[PDB]
């Protein structure tokens, strides 16, 4: 029993993390095999990062110019370019502890853990959602530029995202290990800003399921709905559309719990337009949207790495 | 900015994991040095539930009785003892991956990482508080016995809580790594139910320094109080009591932001007279006591 917002084991993603000084500048980069990935902003300076050329500002560096410490060992840099807004530091050793892995670009909606990182030492490790506007809520100060998000899908850890700046609200944004930013943002100092975000209803739904699993049962209801009528309620409440895809991702559930999705959506309905009066679900008096339908089955079954 | 339920990273104690078996029964050890450590009720059989002799059962067997497997490797028992409700099992090979580490026993409202496991592999992470009541509100499957709390301040491990048992309420009763359980529990299947739980207020206030520092005053008020007439009201929505050590505890926090630890406890009255009236805290549209004064210190600078 019990239900907990909970982060893949860091160990594979912590045995990557190194740091790179460029001039005054120090953050995080991810060492896989022989090359070492990071923002490509570590090269600017304050000025620079208000209107920076980045091929401009590159081609004055050499290899020397960046320092990659690993734990207490320095790496060489034997060659450096750019991907899109991550550089890529080629140095004269793989890691010895490179994971299996790939680099995957997620969806909204979807959660990963995130390995927050200072001067090359991990600190912290959460579980996010990349939210419908694409900036996660994360937890962040300076230094943590490079931190990287993941999941682990058997023994292959799935990188899927390296942070890069705040907002002005306080929510995050960054980039696929790709360099493609996740939303309209750019890596300058300019205004920017996050759009208005929504809730993501498959999760919503998925955390009730996890809910009745645990024995919170209080919000079901007698009552089912059409997809078309929980769709104009969900608009109105600013919740992201139900299509089919998600009422067949919630299939499993709907069967393990006796509660269709559609019978479910007739208690949220019902929870949006009424509140909570005064209860509670899994401990929270908001409805929570950062858990997957994935990471509920995952969660309630023990699925080990 | 931000500000989330942030766990240790778990590297280092993922290294430490080992699986147990004993007869039909399998879980979780944790390896450290030469030796291994798991709940002793691992030697217990379906008879033996309600009443066991540890002494008796443990007596009976030899080291070959017990199985230990780290990842593909069995390791060989060469020695075994049982210290309170922990058994320790000797080994043949000294963990290569043991980080630096202690034991440490952790009083209510402390907050650690869990390392959830089954079948001596690594499940997830999360954060948790001892609650007043000596229990923790974890996320544990049947198989999860054995897995363990720590905190990891600087490169050293401090092991906190190893797991044994779900009570009838869905809560989580546990050790220190010395075997000693927190609480009044015992490791039999004889009806035990956990005291009635109340809110960490210390943490409470720690988490409203937090909100402060984040940015957030909406819920302050020109209003202080005596410590003693905070007590009397927050006893009454079943918060723990405040004592002067949590006050001095607070003393940074309340430098930090200017805002007197009973200037705050006059806010925290008045948040549980009102509740939030639509607003949140951090996220949050309830109080929330998992995280401490230590822990809102790291998380903000
Ligand atoms: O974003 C921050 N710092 C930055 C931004 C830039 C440039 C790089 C491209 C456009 C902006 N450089 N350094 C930041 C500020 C405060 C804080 F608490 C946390 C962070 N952080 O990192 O999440
Ligand atoms: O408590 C559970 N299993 C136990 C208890 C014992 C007793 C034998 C005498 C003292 C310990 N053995 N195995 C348990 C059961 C269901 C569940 F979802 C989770 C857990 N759990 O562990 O957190
Ligand atoms: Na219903």
């Amino acid at each position: 029993s019990g239900f907990r917002k909970m982060a893949f084991p860091s160990g594979k993603v912590e045995g990557c993390m190194v740091q790179v000084t460029c001039g005054t500048t120090t953050l995080n980069g991810l060492w896989l095999d022989d090359v070492v990935y990071c923002p490509r902003h570590v090269i600017c300076t304050s000025e620079d990062m208000l209107n920076p050329n980045y091929e401009d500002l590159l081609i004055r560096k050499s290899n020397h110019n960046f320092l990659v410490q690993a734990g207490n060992v320095q790496l060489r840099v034997i060659g450096h370019s750019m991907q899109n807004c991550v550089l890529k530091l080629k140095v004269d050793t793989a890691n010895p502890k490179t994971p299996k892995y790939k680099f995957v670009r997620i969806q909204p909606g979807q959660t990963f853990s995130v390995l927050a990182c200072y001067n090359g030492s991990p600190s912290g490790v959460y579980q996010c959602a990349m939210r419908p506007n694409f900036t996660i809520k994360g937890s962040f100060l300076n230094g943590s530029c490079g931190s990287v998000g993941f999941n682990i899908d058997y023994d292959c850890v799935s990188f899927c995202y390296m942070h890069h700046m705040e907002l002005p609200t306080g929510v995050h944004a960054g980039t696929d290990l790709e360099g493609n930013f996740y939303g309209p943002f750019v890596d300058r100092q300019t205004a920017q800003a996050a759009g208005t975000d929504t809730t993501i209803t498959v999760n919503v739904l998925a955390w009730l399921y996890a809910a009745v699993i645990n024995g919170d049962r209080w919000f079901l209801n007698r009552f089912t709905t059409t997809l078309n009528d929980f769709n104009l309620v969900a608009m109105k409440y600013n919740y992201e559309p139900l299509t089919q895809d998600h009422v067949d991702i919630l299939g499993p559930l709907s069967a393990q719990t006796g509660i269709a999705v559609l019978d479910m959506c007739a208690s949220l309905k019902e929870l949006l337009q009424n509140g909570m009066n005064g209860r509670t679900i899994l401990g929270s008096a908001l409805l929570e949207d950062e858990f997957t339908p994935f990471d509920v089955v995952r969660q309630c079954s023990g699925v080990t790495f």
